[PDB]
């Protein structure tokens, strides 16, 4: 009785072993090779964060547990969840072709970050579909941008709720919440790109949810390109403001990631706590999203909101 559709799942992708870092690399800085002191720092930083292999495993876990949760939550149709990635196997052209191959003549896509760019999910379903073309009798509809649902917002408020609650007195009346998401090159601009708006609109609907007036909005992760990228930095937003007001605990919500990753275990938990441990202040991250219920939930919404079931 039911309906067959593919679900691509897509993602940034990360190495799966130390031994990765290294084409992982080369493929994110397009075709150059890390030099030998950036390869070293690199194994290092991942070894501090607790090691390489459970971060890819967050990907597939969050894939497969929307996959089941779809197929529980509805009866109309069975979704098979295939995962494609931008800098590792399998690549999206890769899960594209296997689900041509397996049958599948519908499909729904859904890139795990909430934000929309013209840089990264705009170019993943573009290729997505251009491989879909080029197979033929095969359709894509994609999922633009999430950030907005109500269970995934929700999911943030909750869990910014519960630090605030966590704080001694003199924290909770002198605490800042900086939002924030991977930077990008700030010409995206020439294009009307809506990311920076969109990240904007997550930190009200999160800050106003969770009741919290003092906030600000920070990027993180930039590269290494020559043009500028967006700005500030979390790193010099948190020591600007703390020289501005003088907050006494600040709240970090990397709202544009998804999960226990580089960026957020390394990026934050590292270069931020060394920002709040030197002006003295308290550092606060709360749980990522990664395979969690409530998670998947707010994901399986999106998808069957866009279906318009
Ligand atoms: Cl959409
Ligand atoms: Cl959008
Ligand atoms: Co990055
Ligand atoms: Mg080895
Ligand atoms: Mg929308
Ligand atoms: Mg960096």
């Amino acid at each position: 009785s039911r309906k067959k559709m593919g679900l691509l799942v897509m993602a940034y992708g990360t190495p799966y072993k130390e031994e990765d870092i290294e084409r992982y690399y080369t493929h994110i800085r397009r075709g150059r090779k890390p030099e030998p002191e950036m390869l070293q720092d690199l194994k290092d930083r991942y070894e501090a964060i607790g090691g390489i292999s459970p971060l890819a495993q967050i990907t597939e876990q969050q894939a497969h547990n929307l996959e089941q949760h779809l197929n529980e939550i509805q009866d109309e149709i069975t979704f098979k969840a295939y995962i494609g990635l931008k800098h590792i196997e399998p690549f999206i052209e890769d899960a594209v072709a296997e689900m041509h191959k397996d049958g599948i003549t519908e499909a729904v896509s859904i890139v795990l970050a909430p934000h929309f760019s013209t840089f990264s999910v705009q170019s993943y379903n573009k290729r997505a579909k251009e491989e879909a073309e080029k197979l033929g009798g095969l359709t894509i509809t994609s999922v633009e941008s999430w950030y907005d649902e109500p269970k995934f917002v929700t999911y943030w408020v909750d869990r910014v709720k519960e630090t605030y609650a966590s704080m001694p007195e003199d924290e909770r009346e002198n605490a800042m919440l900086i939002v924030s998401a991977h930077s990008l090159p700030e010409k995206i601009k020439e294009f009307g790109d809506p990311y920076p708006d969109q990240l904007h609109e997550s930190a009200k609907l999160i800050a106003e949810g969770a009741g919290v007036s003092e906030y600000a909005v920070g990027w993180q992760s930039e590269g290494n390109t020559p043009d500028p990228w967006l700005g500030p930095d979390v790193q010099d937003l948190t020591r600007d403001l703390f020289e501005q007001k003088g907050y006494q605990a600040f709240v970090y919500v990397p709202v544009g990631f998804v999960a226990d990753h580089l960026e957020v275990l390394y990026d934050n938990d590292y270069e931020c706590k060394v920002v709040t441990d030197d002006i003295g202040a308290s550092y606060y991250r709360p749980e990522m999203p990664n395979a969690k219920p409530e998670f998947i939930d707010a994901l399986a919404t999106v998808v069957l909101k866009k279906l318009g079931r």
